[PDB]
């Protein structure tokens, strides 16, 4: 699981690179597990901007990470409190 251990690492720690430094000052990569990266986002509205156009970002992480390493999925989260 070593291998995963480090896909898992890299797709968190690439996050900020796909998207650019505006959208990532405003979001944070949580976890990565089962294919799915969950980044926290500052509220309702940007959730769902992102949410409309997460393919774009999905595809750009996913160069980054390079073959065989890929996300296989992207959702968006918000804190309640």
């Amino acid at each position: 699981k070593l291998g995963y251990g480090v896909q898992r690492a890299r797709a968190l720690l690439l996050w900020p690179q796909a998207v650019g430094p505006e959208i990532a000052r405003m979001t944070r990569p949580r976890s990565v597990q089962g294919g799915t990266l969950f980044v926290e986002v500052r509220d309702s509205a940007a959730a769902h901007h992102l949410t409309m156009q997460r393919h774009h970002f999905l595809k750009r992480l996913n160069e980054l990470l390079g073959a065989g390493q890929e996300v296989s999925e992207l959702r968006f989260s918000v804190g309640h409190i």
